[PDB]
């Protein structure tokens, strides 16, 4: 419209999703907002990797450092909701524009959460699906990774069960991992696998199954599964990312430079373990990998503390 040719979408009348303003060239994204929404916009940059001259948007850019194919911290997500809320409710004409690189996975994570906050939807599934329709009914059009779906759900849970405020802190130690449908995955018995636990951007534990480096591996051919005792785990708090690596050539890497990974938040765990199915693990959630990760592929972390 009106001389503009932009990868930009009105998710609602006052919520916009878009691509990175590059040098979508930044000058025309700059014009667009100065023309269509003068003095009434706030840009959210969701890329940890890239920034720009924010003066082109009159310094109205707010940054969320999110890694490509990952999730914001819950703290960060909640802060974004607060910032957007204040801006949105201040003036009925105020508009928010949210972006990552593709205006896809990270973007969809905050937009669907914003849609929850704003009461347009009751459930994360509905919001995600709605964002998916506007951006392109499937939850995976909305965001890119299973952890991104989980974090929208986390926000749903916070809003519904914790009055929009952070839950009470729990801390955990990982004591065990079980992986089911191990056959056809890497070497098929877990010998090629290692697990890295990441908290606050740092490695906090590395386990190598074959060598028994911080672990003890057990392979059960009858049950087609691996159980691994995890040792030396530090106390874990907040948003934990668990990454699985392979030394095996037949196990390809998806996003995050590994075969498969996932995020969870310690306080939003229930009881004693978390079990993820195939469509809830990052990378195996993609149909292209389903002859490797079969439909009873599963990852379970066992906790204490
Ligand atoms: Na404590």
């Amino acid at each position: 419209k009106d001389g503009f040719d932009l990868d930009l979408t009105y998710v609602t009348d006052h919520v916009i999703a878009m691509s990175f303003p590059s040098s979508n060239p930044i000058g025309e994204v700059s014009r667009f907002f100065k023309t269509k929404h003068p003095d009434k916009f706030r840009i959210y940059n969701l890329c940890s990797e890239r920034g720009y001259d924010e003066t082109k948007f009159d310094n109205h850019v707010y940054r969320v450092m999110i890694d490509d194919h990952n999730v914001p911290t819950l703290v960060d997500l909640l802060k974004f909701i607060d910032d957007a809320k204040v801006w949105m409710t201040s003036d009925p004409d105020h508009v928010i524009a949210i972006h990552c690189k593709g205006g896809k996975g990270r973007t969809g994570t905050l937009v669907s959460s914003w849609l929850l906050e704003d009461g347009k939807f009751d459930t994360a599934k509905e919001a995600l699906e709605y964002f998916g329709s506007r951006r392109t009914g499937d939850v995976f059009q909305g965001v890119e990774t299973a952890s991104q779906i989980r974090y929208v759900g986390y926000f749903e849970k916070i809003k519904k069960n914790y009055g929009g405020q952070l839950p009470p802190m729990k801390k955990l130690k990982v004591t065990g991992v079980t992986i089911t449908a191990i056959q056809g995955v890497g070497r098929g018995n877990g010998s090629d696998l290692s697990m890295q636990i990441v908290s606050e951007r740092q490695e906090v534990l590395l386990c190598k199954f074959a060598e028994g480096y911080n672990c003890a591996l057990q392979y059960d051919a009858t049950d087609d599964c691996v159980t691994c005792e995890v040792k030396n785990c530090p106390v874990l708090a907040g948003d934990i990312k668990v990454r699985f690596m392979s030394t095996s050539k037949s196990l390809p890497r998806g996003y995050d430079n590994c075969p498969f990974y996932f995020w969870f938040n310690t306080s939003l765990v229930e009881g004693d373990h978390v079990t993820l199915k195939r469509e809830e693990i990052d990378n195996p959630h993609k149909k292209k990998t389903w002859k490797i990760y079969r439909d009873n592929f599963t990852v379970k972390l066992t906790f204490s503390d």
